[PDB]
């Protein structure tokens, strides 16, 4: 039961437009396999189409906005698309039909609208851009009857061991297509969908731009070669138009030029389903989605006053669908230094230059290949996997389908090395590292991330104690097999635990320091003199100077999140023996935060490091970093600490601001100083942990039971309303809020774990 229910979860999420990278594409769950990009762009001269082209995502002056309105990876959605420079507000209906036993098929149209400001007569190149990798597979154009290109609809036969039998149709479309009166014509025709298939070697077919415009640029040579000159020159759209040339290949480009408005629909029948895929189909299709989409929201995100107007509803499902409409499949092989250069220890005092000089031998190597299946933080800036972002991520994607993020889980856990290493940012694949720096690739085996998997865990255990319809919740709704999928992810959980506790391990021993345990003490590798990128909290004020002894309160209380993890996942296994271990070592956390990590004098939590005389000293930024180990739910209801760390919440003076708590206080030497990334501004994922510890004192017998209930009530409200008002005046989710003015700044499109406000909204912990 537990192996049926994978295989039609496999089979539901095969396909999808799984290629956030680029504004609209499709690709299956597999590494080398069929994969589909649009792009479009303006032409009014001899030298523009190069810089209208649209492919992969960016966000400037050049683009209002684009995101989904509606998605669900199992049924498909719709995107809106408002692009400026091109005139053009465009829309893309991704539909997925099942049948079959190769994943099922799916259908997509894509609609162009000129915008107010567009000429009427704009002409617009649009190219449905086909590529196949692997061995023994085939894809081939049906030739046309005409001789110069197509009247109606281009089909593309293929197959694969993976997808079986398959036709991908590219249909004729609705609108004007402009006809050249030139010389030209004769040889070129007069204007018509045209369809070049090529091949290249497997692993340059994602490089889809430099291709296209390979061929554009061997039809202009042509042109020159011909004696087509500037004494009588063909028109722009015409000398940018393929000469029509179908066949077999692993490269298609379909192209097709329009004037004013335009559609068409791509149509993707699998031969191993019912009767193929038709644009009847995929208009009904289309309804039906929309319609599950809305009853599946109002259930599941039912937004809790003040938020329950339309607005709001509106604001929700578009932060939702953003969230959840960014999941990928990445495929390839990662960087890695697999040196353990002995520098990589950080063991002696100036630990940061000795690093330094073991990065500059470049013993970092391509390894893999590699897959996963994960949300990401920014489809312009950040496409692809990071560790501590997809526990935010999941939170709400585990609302709306708890077997969908189990996948993910799986997927990330899949990347677990022998030691328990899975590195922070997951860059699989030349397309991936085509978004990133040579320079910022390297992943090193000793950089941990916050375990934040461990929270959607979490809220699974307790959803689990306590047909898409139906595959969404079968882990759950079936306890067999929530069960073995927890036995089987058990180990891997217990080896990054134990990963943590070898890597990251603090020194009590060496040094004048007293507490309960000797064993409890934490320090993430990879600080330098400015920055901990390892922490998440990338330039939050540390221990000057960094120190072999320095000791992370918000490592600790992560560690604290695991064994609490740990020991709700081992009980429900009846794994005894690592319990009993477990439960000792979460004791012994708990004595040692204070006797290490909390500051009477100050009234809050601390990092530590080791003075010019070799004693412990607590070295105190009030900010987020102080509050950790509330915000991770190790403080007991009637504890004296949460009090004092209330009223820090609370303090206008300090963290509190109009538009959510700053990551750091007003009062600190280093607020909106250097960088000024966590130096003050608000930073949703970290408020929502606020927000949800806050609410559950609140909802509890205790002392603060009333004051958690005011900082509850008030945080969400200016949480969720700084969002909404940004995003109403902008169109965008952003990275984090300024606590003065209240704006969105540093980057765009953060979906992302903004999202959480969809939770924050929705209420009910
Ligand atoms: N100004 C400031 C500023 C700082 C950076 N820093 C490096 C960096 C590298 C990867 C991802 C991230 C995003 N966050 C940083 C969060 O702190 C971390 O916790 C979280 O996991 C990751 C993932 O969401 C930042 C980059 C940029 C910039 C890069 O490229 C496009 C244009 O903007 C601007």
């Amino acid at each position: 039961l537990h192996s049926e229910i994978g295989r039609l979860n496999n089979q539901s999420l095969l396909w999808g437009p799984y290629r956030p990278n680029i504004y609209f594409g499709t690709r299956p769950r597999i590494g080398k396999s069929l994969m589909t990009g649009l792009m479009w762009g303006k032409i009014e001269s001899y030298t523009d189409f190069q810089h209208t082209v649209r492919y992969t995502c960016e966000q400037n002056e050049g683009m209002k906005g684009y995101g989904w309105d509606e998605y669900d990876p199992r049924r498909g959605g719709i995107q809106s698309i408002h692009d400026i420079q091109n005139g053009l507000d465009i829309t893309t209906s991704f539909v997925k039909i099942p049948g079959g036993a190769h994943g099922g098929s799916w259908a997509a149209r894509i609609k162009g609208t000129l915008n107010d400001d567009a000429p009427k007569d704009q002409k617009t190149i649009v190219v449905f851009y086909v590529s196949q990798e692997g061995e023994n597979s085939e894809l081939e154009a049906v030739p046309s009857e005409n001789e110069f290109g197509y009247e109606g609809d281009v089909i593309l036969k293929g197959r694969s061991e993976a997808l079986g039998n398959y036709k991908l149709v590219v249909t004729k479309g609705k609108g004007v297509i402009p006809q050249s009166d030139h010389d030209l014509s004769r040889l070129r025709g007069p204007g018509q969908t045209v369809v070049q298939s090529l091949t290249y070697p497997d692993e340059v077919l994602w490089q889809a731009k430099p291709i296209l415009f390979q061929q554009l640029k061997a039809g202009i040579d042509w042109l020159v070669e011909n004696k087509y000159d500037v004494a009588d020159p063909p028109p722009p759209w015409q000398v940018y138009l393929l000469a029509n040339k179908p066949g077999s290949g692993n490269v298609h480009i379909v192209q097709k030029v329009f004037e004013g408005d335009f559609e068409f629909d791509i149509l993707f029948s699998s031969e191993s389903a019912g009767k193929e895929v038709t644009s009847k189909d995929l208009e009904r299709e289309v309804k039906q989605a929309t319609e599950v989409f809305g009853e599946r929201f109002a259930r599941v995100f039912d937004l809790k006053a003040p938020f329950q107007g339309d607005n709001y509803k509106k604001f929700g499902k578009s932060m939702f669908s953003n969230l959840i409409g960014g999941i990928g499949y990445f495929y390839g092989h990662s960087l890695v230094d697999r040196s353990y250069a002995p520098e990589y220890d950080e063991e002696n005092e100036g630990f940061w230059e000795d690093a330094a000089e073991a990065r500059a031998r470049h013993q970092e190597a391509l390894e893999g290949p590699y897959e996963l299946f994960t949300s990401i933080p920014s489809r312009p800036f950040f496409p692809r996997g990071f560790l501590w972002d997809e526990g935010f991520h999941l939170l709400p994607i585990a609302d709306w389908d708890i077997d969908l993020a189990l996948e993910i889980i799986k997927s990330w856990y899949n990347l677990m090395d022998e030691d328990g290493w899975i590195a922070r940012e997951q860059i699989l694949g030349a397309e991936a590292r085509s978004k990133v720096p040579k320079e910022f690739q390297t992943q090193y085996p000793h950089y941990a991330n916050p375990p934040t998997l461990f929270l959607v865990l979490d809220n699974f255990v307790e959803r689990l104690r306590k047909l898409d319809e139906t595959l969404s919740t079968a882990s759950v709704d079936n306890p067999e097999v929530g069960l073995e999928y927890l036995r089987r992810l058990y180990p891997l959980l217990r080896r990054q635990f134990d990963w943590f506790r070898k890597t990251q391990a603090g020194d009590i021993k060496s040094y004048d320091r007293e507490a309960y345990s000797t064993k409890e003490a934490y320090r993430w590798r990879g600080r330098t003199v400015s920055h901990c990128l390892t922490s998440g909290l990338d330039d939050y004020p540390r221990p000057q100077p960094p120190h072999p002894g320095e000791l992370h309160v918000d490592l600790m209380s992560w560690v604290g999140v695991m064994v609490k993890s740990l020991i709700s996942i081992g009980s429900l296994l009846g794994a005894t023996e690592d319990v009993e271990f477990y439960t000792k070592v979460l004791d012994a956390i708990e004595h040692n935060l204070d006797d290490l990590h909390w500051s009477e004098k100050e009234g809050c939590y601390c990092d530590a490091t080791i003075d010019e005389f070799e004693e412990h000293k607590l070295v105190c930024h009030k900010g987020y970093i102080s509050l950790f180990p509330f915000l991770t739910g190790l403080l007991k209801p009637d504890s004296p600490k949460l009090g004092k760390l209330l009223a820090l919440i609370g303090d206008e003076s300090e963290l509190w601001s109009p538009y959510g708590l700053r990551s750091l206080s007003k009062k600190d030497e280093f607020y909106g100083t250097a960088e000024n990334y966590w130096r003050s501004p608000v930073w949703i994922n970290i408020n929502y942990l606020a927000i949800v510890q806050l609410y559950n004192i609140a909802t509890q017998d205790g002392p603060y039971k009333e004051t958690a209930r005011d900082l509850y009530t008030r945080l969400r409200k200016n949480i969720v309303e700084t969002v909404y008002r940004n995003w109403e005046e902008t169109g965008f989710a952003w990275e984090q809020y300024n606590p003065e003015t209240g704006k969105g700044q540093r980057t765009q499109h953060f979906t992302g774990w903004t999202s959480l406000v969809v939770k924050i909204m929705s209420g009910h912990h």
